[PDB]
């Protein structure tokens, strides 16, 4: 028989970067093991594939359906702190292994608010935390600019991220943000947003949220002539971004999972292989065809890094008993992921830091517009 998993994410709407990009990931790698007899001699199944749409109360439904079925022994979470944090107790309390790929809100994994102390057993994220991340955009904000404005969407992502990133910029010596605020994902009137900032007279303008919204932030912005340099999160810089935006991406700046840019490690190079093999120069390698885009960390190979250490986890305990499983990706030492080296402990579920994490620009050559490391 076989090793059934189920999955959860955005496969469609604004947001489906992130859970198809996510979909392909876990394909591809269930097809790399499967080629090779599965998880000791054991073929895998995604035996329920789901779609929320990044919408929480659709996550809720695609989980309570995925933890019904008793043969399901592990799955891969949605995209999203909201569907996430939606999810978290039903998952916590079922406790079956449960990979978190994307949300990168810090208590989504460790409860008790210290990163590294105290996880929910189960849960292992493959996620770029909100308070990692405000490490390197807190310290490149707070050199290069004298008065910066903060826009983020309502989520915990949004609500978190500032905090981690307001901190970050005091701990660097800069001033407090001139001007901040929220919006709703899907929100089309930034103009109350983007005037804030302009009257503020803002620097700069970080924001913190996804690449559908972040489009409309920067034509609000080209709208009412405030034109400062845009710093966005991670998630931010999906395709959506630069078909809203367009040739107006330059000038916008971002910290991001590092792993595609030049010189590659040897594993994301492998599965930057792998994946146009499969896939093609599909929409989440990007238009060069001899270059995968730096949003694929973000998009794809967290689902990758995800599948491929539960799986791992379950090679290793030689039983699909969760209890078991857990242990044993406790057990995985140097585990040379995609988007960063994977070191878990009974205490540590989570593997990126900062050091897998650069600031990144769009930049132009020609008449082609390019990021390109800061
Ligand atoms: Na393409």
């Amino acid at each position: 028989d076989t090793i059934k998993i189920g999955m959860t994410s955005a496969l469609t709407g604004p947001y489906n970067e992130f859970g198809e990009g996510n979909r392909r990931a876990v394909e591809l790698a269930v097809e790399q093991w499967n080629a090779k007899g599965g998880i000791n001699g054991k073929k895998i199944e995604i035996a329920m594939l789901l779609d929320d749409q990044l919408n929480p109360d659709r996550a809720v439904q695609n989980i309570r359906a995925i933890l019904d079925n008793k043969d399901i022994v592990g799955i891969i979470g949605p995209a999203g702190s909201g569907p996430m944090l939606a999810v978290i107790d039903m998952v916590q309390a079922d406790g079956r292994p449960y990979m978190n790929p994307i949300a990168q809100t810090p208590v989504v994994t460790y409860p008790g608010e210290k990163t590294g102390e105290k996880p929910r057993p189960n849960v292992f994220s493959f996620a770029l935390q909100n308070d990692i991340e405000a490490v390197a955009m807190g310290e490149y904000l707070a050199k290069k600019f004298k008065r910066v404005g903060i826009i983020h969407e309502s989520t915990a992502y949004g609500v978190t991220g500032v905090d981690y990133l307001a901190a970050s910029i005091a701990k660097n010596g800069g001033a407090k943000p001139v001007a901040t605020d929220s919006y709703n994902q899907g929100a089309q009137d930034m103009t109350a947003q983007v005037a804030r900032m302009k009257r503020a007279n803002v620097d700069a303008i970080a924001a913190i949220g996804l690449g559908k919204d972040l489009a409309v932030l920067r034509r609000t912005m080209a709208r009412l002539n405030v034109n400062v340099p845009l710093a966005a999160s991670n998630g931010a810089l999906g395709q959506p971004y630069q078909e809203g935006a367009g040739e107006l991406t330059l000038g916008t700046l971002g910290t991001m999972i590092g792993a595609f840019g030049n010189p590659m490690r040897a594993p994301a190079a492998d599965f930057a292989k792998a994946y146009k093999a499969k896939y093609g120069t599909d929409r989440w390698w990007g238009n060069d065809p001899e270059n995968p885009q730096l949003f694929m960390a973000i998009s794809v190979s967290n689902g990758y890094d995800a599948a491929n250490i539960l799986f791992e986890g379950i090679r290793l305990a030689n039983s699909t008993d969760p209890k078991a499983v857990i242990a044993a990706i406790e057990s995985i030492k140097d585990y040379q992921g995609v988007n960063t080296a994977y070191t878990f402990s009974k205490e540590r579920h989570h593997g990126i830091e900062t050091d897998g994490v650069k600031v990144f620009e769009y930049v132009k050559k020609g008449d082609k517009i390019r990021l390109e490391p800061i």
